[PDB]
């Protein structure tokens, strides 16, 4: 369980990628046909809010926005936002991304902003996206790749004698093989028939307090070091890693007790032929 697998550190960040996801989808580009859009797992409607502010009035006269989610509590909040912000031709309703009950070939755009990693069956949800998309429809999703926490841990390991092996941020990711992977997403989309698939990484800056950053690292090294250090290296150093890291973190970030850190989301786009 990494930092991006913890709701504590990602809940506050998902809103930062809503505008990004809308821009990459291309939805704001003028098109001939009317827009029929599904904000799948819309939550508090982060994407829907952006859509309504980004789209000009002419495209909104003829479009239909559906905000789907399985939580009534979040739909209650989203319908009040729909009202306050003056969304046009927008609706809220219960929609199971696993089993949407929505028509075949009906939507020009399906948005899934940080949903696939929450679904108990992401493959079922992806096939539903494909089914309900019309010809020429666009699937646009955002998912978590990682926090760039390896270089900080690495800087601490570097201070121990023995020039000890340790993965780069990339190598640790390949230990991990799902929607946090560009190659995996491209393959899963292309299998179902999506074309022109693009998976782009997008970084945003966040920070984690020293105390919590340390605790998470300590939950991970029991798995990570045995894979990279030999028995002899572990016997000499492994027990010292905790105090080394805590010392590094205090020396480096003790002034304000916060670890600056980059969060990377993957923006995915694909076209139903
Ligand atoms: C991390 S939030 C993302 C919310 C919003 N899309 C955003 O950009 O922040 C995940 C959302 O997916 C919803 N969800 C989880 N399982 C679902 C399912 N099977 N069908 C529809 N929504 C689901 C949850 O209710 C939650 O609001
Ligand atoms: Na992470």
């Amino acid at each position: 369980k990494s930092f991006v697998d913890r709701y504590k550190y990602t809940e506050k960040l998902t809103g930062l990628y809503a505008q990004t996801l809308v821009d990459y989808s291309g939805v704001a580009n003028t098109s001939q046909k009317p827009l029929i859009v599904l904000d799948n797992a819309c939550g508090i409607g982060a994407v829907s809010s952006v859509l309504n502010h980004t789209l000009q009035d002419e495209a909104k006269k003829t479009w239909k926005l559906t905000c789907g989610d399985l939580s009534e509590g979040m739909l209650e909040t989203t319908k009040r936002r729909l009202q306050d912000e003056g969304w046009v031709n927008a609706e809220t309703k219960i929609v199971n991304a696993l089993d949407t009950g929505l028509p075949d070939g009906h939507y020009t755009h399906v948005f899934v902003a940080f949903g696939f990693q929450s679904f108990p069956d992401a493959n079922a949800a992806l096939k539903e996206c494909f089914r309900i998309l019309a010809s020429g429809g666009i699937l646009a999703s955002s998912t978590w790749q990682n926090f760039n926490w390896i270089p900080i841990m690495k800087a601490a390991i570097e201070t121990i004698p023995g020039n000890l092996p340790f993965p780069t941020q990339k190598e640790f990711i390949a230990l991990n093989a799902g929607w946090d992977s560009e190659s995996y997403i491209q393959s899963e989309l292309e299998k179902l028939g999506f074309r022109d698939v693009k998976v782009i990484p997008v970084p945003k800056e966040t920070s984690i307090p020293i105390d919590e950053f340390f605790e998470v690292c300590m939950m991970i090294i029991p798995y990570l070091l045995p894979k990279f250090w030999t028995e002899e290296q572990r016997e000499s150093h492994e027990k010292d890693v905790p105090m080394v890291l805590r010392q590094y973190l205090q020396d480096t970030y003790g002034a304000n007790g916060q670890v600056p850190l980059e969060a990377v989301a993957l923006i995915t786009t694909g076209l139903k032929p």
